[PDB]
């Protein structure tokens, strides 16, 4: 699914990641922009073997099976598959462990280098939230 700007905006709110660990909303649709262009399909593979699945692509050497990245993790328990679902539940419960693992949204490198410190209330203007 390719979810609008204000689409994305209403499901992400109502699972409850406005201000989610500090980071509003705009913060949230700006990540997703830049990491899967709102596209839930969106997968890409990373250079250390591992792949990056959905809407925020998370990645499966921590987050999620794959079961083709050796040495890896699934902390959220999680087929990598559920990731690309048209319902973003299971890509939230997900970021919300991941933005809670330390690093706060510098764990997403597109946020860092795209969202972070911009003017991100802009990603939800216009939208009936
Ligand atoms: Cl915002
Ligand atoms: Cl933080
Ligand atoms: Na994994």
């Amino acid at each position: 699914k390719v979810f609008g700007r204000c689409e994305l905006a209403a499901a992400m709110k109502r699972h409850g990641l406005d201000n989610y660990r500090g980071y509003s909303l705009g913060n949230w649709v700006c990540a997703a922009k830049f990491e899967s262009n709102f596209n839930t399909q969106a997968t890409n593979r990373n250079t250390d073997g591992s792949t990056d699945y959905g809407i925020l692509q998370i990645n499966s050497r921590w987050w999620c099976n794959d079961g083709r990245t050796p040495g890896s993790r699934n902390l959220c328990n999680i087929p990598c598959s559920a990731l690309l679902s048209s319902d973003i539940t299971a890509s939230v419960n997900c970021a919300k462990k991941i933005v809670s693992d330390g690093n706060g949204m510098n764990a997403w490198v597109a946020w860092r280098n795209r969202c972070k410190g911009t003017d991100v209330q802009a990603w939800i203007r216009g939208c009936r939230l």
